[PDB]
């Protein structure tokens, strides 16, 4: 069939976030499993207290995929990160996703677990019917072909714990059959469920250590790990980068084994190793490295490497070296066969393999390792260079293998346009993925393919991607261009200035780009017969070189022409076409009405019948004066030619009738500037003798006309004619009428619609001003060159960032030799660069969701996110804020009705606080908290001992009016001065408060103390309790009295996120008022009523002597 | 070298099973794991060829005759 490469790869790993990270710790040595609590509480069951726990499970770009917030979710974790990695997968090969849409792609995801599943429809009065179409296994791969939509198969396999090295054979052996061009293969685990740990661990495959050791004595069982990780597999003819080559892949199971189902078996092993490698055609000599299972146990290992060693080891002099990813990240169990594939291509990639952890002594049933034959890689050491073997055997029987050859392919021969600057355009969902592609790709400037494959994915609508930004490399004055993408398609323009636009040496910095010198190279053979090469003016050193009339008319087509030539290969097709008068040959070319040839000859025709005609010298010069003005103002012989803009009206006429009206305007103060034509003074009656001869020689010129495109708005004739016989095809008619009639620019420029992406082609951007003032305002010029700049091939590239920036989709790849594939080993990864909107955290199901009242650990630890707690310290000692007992009791019943407390109103009611709980300096507090939801009772309590009690309930029908603030018994009209927050804490430390700075939040508060503004963080706690802190500062009484009743609480998140206001600075307030008269302490949207507090004595710790 | 390729779409039995975390035993697994609706087959008629447990639903069973 065809081959079958390995084209792009992306995936999360345990402590890694990125392919990068994963590296990192491979070659550094780190090992990714720890000893955290974040799955569940460490040693439950009895479990290890290791495992290889992802970073995170909660952040998602739920808008880029098109999922609303509520079946996002309900979806399942392993599903949000596998269509982020497969994304990143299909842009890492340099291949834009939307190239692969429509097609016959295929998607084969492996995976064994359903945990999500069973916590969503746990309670069957509240599931929600999405929670199937998001946690099923099917979705886990449909999702992915619907998202992306592949019209190739969409499996998901189980094949107990070597998924993902089967759906890696199956997408083999499709891409090889040609029933698909591509696939999608991906591997996915996560640990939620402490139960099926537990199994495992009745089962005897985990290890109390949590440490595979693989191939060491010491070898119990693995630990099991968690990683999600996606591949692209294309065929050859499809690809940008190869990692390496599938030469063959193969499956087999052991059959019938008298020890049981869970024992593996060496000699199926061996028998698939030896069918595939024969199959491919390979000799047992060339394998370099195989990639063992490895799971680290007294059994699997003498098997497995008993195998490998009767299969590869029979007449090889030279060692075989072994290695086994698990020793590091542990065991992702559907998802192991991906890992060593990750780790074996990192390698490859940097040229050594990653050392293997926890190997100090070899098993002593393994003779291979005793001896010399079979060695295992304890400290990298450089790829020598050979094939490669991974083979992922599964405790039901399921074995696959597969051999890949490494991709050497040297990088490429300096070339002459190395040296050439080169543009990089990126696209992201915020500024900091561009800020990031952009920074990578400065840091390899000198990286063509890699530069290559960044320009091709970052064509990505700017809908789904508002964000763009461009920098050219290689250019001195370089930099970084971000910003933000306005919708809706905006319409393209064209603009080819006038005879005045000239310089000398023009086109130079442009001859190196080879479209843009053939481009001159062609219309130098359209005139090299009358006598005169464009190529040499353009590399002629005189200033008078392009003084003549001819020589510049030829030149300036010719460039203009050249310009078209680079926008037509990046796929530009103007949406409208407006050139001044020398301009319009090339508005001719732009829209298929005249041929190369046909424009250059005309160019020249035009400079060489002007060159013959003789006559008086006529000085044409633009006055500051209105078009209707310069009609009657403009003396008789001089007419106003061309209607630049309503400011301005560029008039011709003779020499001196133009010389005294700009005397004239001199005396007025009008601006009367006079142009250089050397005495020529176009659109004037003067020219009206040249047209007969320039009518014969176009005539001659231009043989059959072509119709003109709606696009081009011809200047020469009104609009009213435009539907005339002279203005339907462009002829020597056209041209003649255009270099005699006046020139309407000004009337055109209304006809561009608003938005529009205007280009100014032409060598100078002379007018830059004109547009920007004429046009509307809100478009943009975006000018290709400038004159007298040093490198205008910088400029131009610059302007076609600025028409990337625009929404406007140009390749600045098909400026330059193409780049030879597959690209050169060693291109760095492109998967790292990505990133997303992670703002928003979505659910992921906790431990305590899965059969075994609501306990909360209060753990004042460094790391704990309850931390805070630490700076509630009153009499010296850290106390539990009787608000912190509120904020359980409002999760509790939010986990109870199935809603969140953002989305939970809640009402309290005849709250009494029984005793107080000190957090202790080292260790946890456990709070237990209970319902009576028939009663709407709750009951707080601590080792048996009852801590709080109340009654609790949702609030049916809120009222934003219980929050308006009650007017102030004082009305305080001076209000001269106020509290600081310094002030305010002064006070409550004399009275005998030590709040920390997390419970401080008074910003500032009145002298009565009846008024201030509290600060807002993400707290709840910290703000009712600064609540109940305004409530005590105005109290007259001394010593520290703390909270022991309570008549009536409200929250209404809803009025709070609408309280709360900005200050000039980035902090969220929300003003507060206490009403010591109706006994209410009203602040955001929060309603604190009958508050009771007691004194409490002194502890006369007395530390002080 | 005869293959197994069976179509299941359901793990009700292993949720029931391993509800209990102080009693579950450990074999629960090898008999309501998904993956052994295909490896016991083989196991026990002694087939040699691939083992697999489609999850593609309302299809698994045909996409499995199609494989």
């Amino acid at each position: 069939p065809e081959e079958v490469v390995i084209a792009g790869m992306s995936g999360k790993l345990p402590e890694s976030e990125n392919l990068q990270e994963f590296w990192d710790n491979l070659i550094g040595g780190v090992d990714m499993v720890t000893d955290d609590d974040r799955r569940w509480k460490a040693g439950l069951y009895g479990l290890p207290r290791r495992s290889g726990k992802l970073k995170d499970l909660s952040r998602f770009d739920a808008s880029f995929f098109g999922v609303h917030p509520k079946q996002a979710h309900t979806m399942d974790p392993q599903l949000r990160l596998l269509l982020e990695v497969t994304y990143e997968a299909i842009v890492d090969g340099g291949i834009n996703p939307d190239s692969l849409r429509g097609t016959h792609t295929g998607v084969w995801v492996g995976v064994s677990g359903s945990e999500t599943s069973e916590a969503l429809s746990r309670d069957p009065e509240t599931l929600v019917g999405y929670s199937m179409v998001g946690c099923q296994r099917a979705m886990m791969a449909n999702r992915l072909s619907f998202f992306f939509d592949f019209r190739g198969p969409s499996i998901a396999l189980d094949t107990a714990c070597s998924s993902s090295l089967m759906a890696l054979q199956n997408a083999y052996q499709a891409i090889h059959s040609g029933q698909c061009p591509a696939a999608i293969v991906g591997g996915i685990n996560v640990l939620l469920k402490p139960n099926t740990s537990v199994q495992f661990l009745r089962l005897g495959m985990l290890s109390p250590e949590g440490t595979c050791k693989a191939f060491d004595t010491a070898g119990n069982g693995y630990c099991r790990s968690e990683g999600v990780v996606a591949v692209l597999l294309t065929k050859k003819s499809l690809a940008r980068r190869v990692y390496a080559t599938i030469l063959n892949a193969g499956t087999n199971t052991d059959g019938f084994k008298e020890q049981g189902v869970t024992f593996p078996s060496g000699d199926i092993q061996e028998q698939l190793i030896r069918s595939l490698y024969q199959s491919a055609g390979v000799a047992p000599e060339s394998f370099e490295y195989i990639e063992a299972h490895g799971t680290g146990t007294k059994v699997g290992d003498p098997q497995e490497l008993n195998g490998i060693t009767r299969a590869l080891c029979a007449t090889r002099q030279e060692p075989l070296l072994i290695g086994s990813t698990k020793s590091n990240m542990g065991h992702p169990e559907p998802a192991s066969g991906l890992a060593a594939l990750a780790k074996v291509l990192l390698s490859l990639e940097h040229g050594l393999w990653a050392p293997n952890l926890h190997f100090h002594s070899p098993n002593p049933e393994i003779p291979a390792l005793l001896d010399g034959r079979l060695q295992v890689v304890d400290q990298p050491l450089p790829v020598r260079g050979g094939n490669v073997g991974i083979n992922s055997f599964g405790f039901g029987g399921s074995n696959v293998h597969i051999i890949l050859r490494p991709n050497t392919q040297p990088p490429p021969a300096p070339a002459p346009h190395a040296t050439l600057p080169r543009l990089l355009r990126a696209s992201g969902r915020t500024p900091e993925a561009v800020q990031k592609l952009l920074e990578q790709g400065l840091r390899h400037s000198q990286d063509l393919a890699f530069l290559s494959m960044l320009n091709d994915i970052a064509a990505v609508p700017a809908t789904a991607m508002p964000f763009r930004g461009y920098a050219v490399l290689g250019g001195e004055r370089g930099g970084p261009e971000v910003q933000q993408v306005p919708a809706g398609e905006r319409p393209l323009w064209f603009i080819c200035s006038g005879m005045g636009t000239q310089w000398r040496g023009m086109g130079l910095s442009l001859m190196r780009l080879d479209r843009f010198r053939d481009s001159i190279l062609r219309s130098d053979e359209a005139v090299k017969p009358f006598g005169l090469k464009v190529s040499q003016l353009l590399l002629s050193t005189d200033e008078s070189t392009f003084d003549d009339i001819v020589h510049s008319f030829v030149s300036l087509t010719a460039i203009q022409i050249g310009l078209i030539d680079l926008l037509s290969c990046m796929g530009l097709r103007p949406d409208g076409i407006v050139g001044h008068s020398l301009g319009e040959v090339a508005c001719g070319y732009a829209d298929g009405c005249l041929s190369q040839e046909e424009a250059v000859l005309a160019a020249y025709w035009r400079g060489q019948c002007i060159k013959e005609a003789h006559l008086p010298p006529g000085a044409m010069a633009a006055v500051g004066l209105s078009w209707e003005e310069c009609k009657q103002r403009c003396p008789p012989g001089v007419v106003p030619a061309c209607h630049n803009s309503k400011d301005t009206v560029t008039i011709s006429g003779p020499q001196a009738p133009v010389f005294e009206f700009v005397e004239q305007l001199r005396k007025e103060g009008v601006f009367a500037k006079e142009v250089r034509t050397g005495g020529m003074a176009f659109h004037s009656y003067f020219m009206e003798a040249i047209a007969p001869p320039l009518l014969q020689e176009l005539k001659k010129v231009i043989r059959e006309p072509k119709p003109r495109s709606a696009r081009w708005l011809s200047t020469s004739i009104p609009e009213a004619q435009w539907h005339s016989s002279l203005a339907r095809t462009s002829s020597a008619e056209y041209n003649v009428n255009n270099l005699v009639s006046p020139v309407l620019f000004q009337e055109a420029l209304w006809h561009v619609p608003e938005h529009a992406v205007v280009l100014e082609i032409a060598p100078h951007a002379l007018l830059q001003a004109v547009l920007k003032r004429g046009l509307k305002p809100s478009c943009t010029i975006i000018p290709l060159m400038k004159k007298d700049h040093r490198d205008n091939l910088e400029f131009f590239l610059a302007g076609i960032g600025r028409l990337h920036l625009s929404g406007i989709d140009a390749n600045p790849n098909a400026l330059f030799p193409p780049v030879e594939f597959p690209a050169p080993r060693g291109t760095p990864l492109i998967s790292p660069l990505i990133k997303w909107d992670h703002s928003l955290a979505w659910d992921v199901p906790a431990a305590e969701d899965f059969p075994n009242a609501a306990i909360y650990n209060i753990d004042t630890s460094s790391e704990s996110p309850d931390h805070y707690l630490v700076d509630h310290t009153l009499d010296g000692r850290v106390l539990f804020p009787a608000t912190g007992y509120l904020s359980i009791v409002w999760k509790t019943l939010a986990r109870a009705l199935g809603l969140g407390v953002e989305q939970l109103p809640v009402v309290f009611e005849d709250v009494v606080l029984h005793q107080a709980t000190i957090l202790p300096k080292t260790g946890t507090v456990s709070l237990e908290v209970r319902l009576l939801e028939a009663s709407r009772a709750f009951e707080v309590s601590e080792n048996g001992n009852l801590v709080v009690s109340g009654k609790v309930y949702q609030w049916d029908d809120p009222d934003p009016r219980l929050f308006d603030h009650p007017e102030s018994p004082t009305p305080n009209p001076t209000e001269p001065l106020f509290l600081a927050q310094a002030e305010v804490y002064k006070e409550l430390r004399l009275r005998g408060y030590d709040y920390g700075p997390h419970f401080q939040g008074i910003l500032e508060a009145s002298l009565e103390g009846d008024s201030g503004r509290l600060l807002w963080k993400d707290n709840w706690v910290s703000f009712m309790d600064t609540m109940l802190q305004m409530s005590i500062l105005g109290s007259a009484k001394h010593g520290l009295y703390l909270p022991t009743r309570v008549t009536a609480i409200h929250i209404d998140p809803a009025t709070h996120r609408q309280k709360l206001y900005t200050l000039q600075d980035k902090a969220q307030v929300a003003d507060v008022v206490v009403s010591r008269w109706l006994r209410v302490t009203v602040a955001g949207g929060v309603h604190i009523s009958g508050l009771h507090t007691e004194s409490a004595p002194r502890r006369q710790q007395e530390q002080q002597v």
